[PDB]
């Protein structure tokens, strides 16, 4: 994988040139695309910009995010050839910083469950996860130092974990979703994929200009609360293996680790995430569902068909439950700086299963809104397994800080 | 003006066919559009649907709201001929209910200060207000029974007041802003224009399906708290003359009216509204500002050029202030059911002033999120004057109930 922070430092000292950095990404891409299929379209003519902290940084953009010079097909036939007039605000944040938009990464149809053709970089016989399939895969295959994705359920954390890349789903609404195809407005959150936590930090600093992402250093003796999300069901052995490995490393590094049970209100918030997501999806994708029903990919079409009956009443009640969940979750962070849990059920599912993985260990946090970060831990049978670091809402800096601490802890 | 609820009842009893109702609107638009210029595009072929609570109901759509069959030009030359791929979710809410999208109404460029060519129905030498200019004017000229607009500051309540129409900016985020050109995601709220409060209720019921909008009837002896927003400065005589008339009509109607101050926190919220708005505008209109700067309308171009320096730091601090204001405001609603205040600084400005009016008496409530309804009170020099009925967040039903109450109280 390519380190954004690495490229930055070298270019800044003159040690490495932007054109060279970009040329490298173009090389890495052409080197494995025929094998990974992480891009809907690759702009081979994309070149480095002249200035900005991100000059010389190639960035892949999930194809539900608007770009003005490349089509934005939403991973759907309904939008084949669709060309937005403008670049999405998050895309502009990168461009204004000097980044190079090297291509549009694959996305499942409307960022839902329908598998793309993209394959896991670590094993072509396995799914790279979803829905930000191309972004996680491209970064995991070492094609680019940065990629944007989105998460409604678990579309950022899960595929990152499956592909062994670092990634962060910032605090809800921090990054604008304007120009980003909506699934559920109460949930949709933009996310970033990179090699390490530090790369994610330099990325957000350039995009937002917020001091909090400047000068981030590994956390010292973090106070970690371990949550296995029992309400999410039985986890797979590999996932638990990763979590224990992370806990062990963290302890040896000086962190105070303690297992904790999540409030009843939070368990409920996890239960009603589907209600909010699906009720809103029907409104957000109303035009497609009413005018191009049969054209909607099979899995999403089925999930929508099964939920046409969700009521405004149960939906309003679900959101009420969500708020109670948030309010009680904040109390949990009075004794711990971060929470640590699974990033996925286990290793990435074989492509034959035709599944991008179950987001059950991811969804709660998208609804709570807290910043979440995936920390690669180990590999079982050659497939990556990671852990999820979560901080208090609005504390993305500390999340990245602790994720870093964790990365080095595992490095012995 | 055309009443949506009336058409609804006459259509439901079989007295009026959906086709005749729509033919009515086409003719009403044809009769005044040449003098009002309220539509960017009038789809003369638009037909009525056979079923649904809104069958036979023509609706005008502010042109920053996506439509799949008609262009969405954002009131800017930058989007001349721009054609969205899908209908925005709110448009679909209307269509699924059986409504007819009769055309796109004028909007100032990107919903800001730059005046449209639309003229006030009551006196073509005056502004119809903005930024939802055409929606207010069209309903005010008796062309259509319903129209959608948006509000970031006062784009719904102010033009409604200027044009003498009923209107509502529902609770923040109740209606999705998906497919609605963003100016400020922290503020943008979709609103509705209609003949009377009851028409707005029927519209929201059909659009949302929420029981709170079903069975709405005039409120009784409501508890009104008069707020003059002194922080915004004194208003023009006409505006005060209208408020005094409303208070008196309500009292003589059986309501208990009491002047009240607004928490210092609430005053500060009003102050930092421009910070949130303009900071986000730069992010939201990044592509336009960066790639088509000189093409942005003069006034918006000037305001953006003047706020390029707003920093993430002052921005974040402004939001904290806004949240604090939201809390301390909820308290105010403990003894009072609804607040009564000004809808605009006074009568509609003369077109010669090249101004859609000052949003100073509207901006606070958009940041607070509360549901606001404009109630036409009287006319000074032939120009409408209205008052703004405000309820607690989420209590839109009551806002409409109290507005219907005020309308009757004014009719004596």
């Amino acid at each position: 994988m390519i380190s954004l922070a690495d490229l930055q430092r070298r270019i800044e000292t003159g040690e490495l040139s932007p054109n060279a950095a970009i040329a490298q990404s173009h090389a890495a891409i052409e080197a494995r695309e025929k094998e990974v299929h992480a891009f809907v379209r690759h702009d081979k003519s994309a070149r480095a910009q002249a200035s900005g902290p991100l000059r010389g940084i190639a960035v892949g953009i999930k194809d539900i995010i608007d770009t003005a010079n490349m089509p934005t097909e939403m991973g759907s036939e309904i939008y084949r050839g669709w060309q937005p007039r403008s670049d999405a605000p998050v895309v502009m944040m990168l461009k204004r910083a000097g980044a190079t938009i090297i291509g549009k990464t694959t996305t499942t149809a409307f960022a839902s469950r329908d598998p793309t053709a993209t394959l896991n970089p670590h094993n072509t016989g396995h799914s790279p996860g979803g829905s930000s399939s191309g972004s996680a895969a491209a970064v995991g295959a070492g094609m680019i130092p940065l990629a944007l994705g989105t998460q409604t359920g678990g579309s950022v954390i899960r595929p990152a974990a499956y592909c062994g890349t670092a990634a962060i789903k910032p605090s809800f609404r921090m990054l604008p979703t304007v120009g980003v195809k909506c699934y559920s407005w109460a949930l949709d959150t933009v996310g970033l994929f990179g090699a390490r936590a530090e790369d994610l930090a330099r990325g957000l600093l350039a995009m937002t200009g917020r001091s909090e992402f400047s000068g981030i250093v590994p956390a010292k003796a973090p106070r970690i609360g371990v949550v296995r999300q029992e309400f999410a069901g039985a986890v797979e052995p590999a996932a638990e293996q990763g979590l224990q490995a992370a806990i062990k490393a963290a302890e040896r590094a000086g962190a105070s680790v303690q297992a904790i049970d999540l409030p009843e209100a939070v368990h409920e918030a996890w239960r009603i995430h589907p209600i909010i997501q699906d009720f809103e999806a029907h409104r957000a994708l109303a035009w497609e569902f009413s005018e191009h029903h049969d054209e909607i990919a099979p899995m999403l079409r089925a999930s929508l068909d099964a939920t046409v009956g969700l009521t405004p009443k149960e939906y309003d009640e679900a959101r009420r439950i969500g708020r109670r969940g948030r309010r009680e979750l904040g109390e949990v962070f009075e004794g711990v700086d971060v929470l640590l849990t699974y990033s996925a059920p286990g290793t990435a599912p074989a492509k034959a299963l035709a599944s991008t993985g179950d987001p059950r260990y991811n969804r709660l946090w998208t609804l709570m809104g807290n910043p979440c970060v995936n920390v690669p831990v180990l590999k079982v049978g050659g497939l990556p397994i990671g852990v999820q670091v979560i901080a208090r809402f609005g504390n993305d800096a500390h999340a990245l800080a602790t994720a870093w601490f964790l990365e080095d802890a595992l490095a012995k």
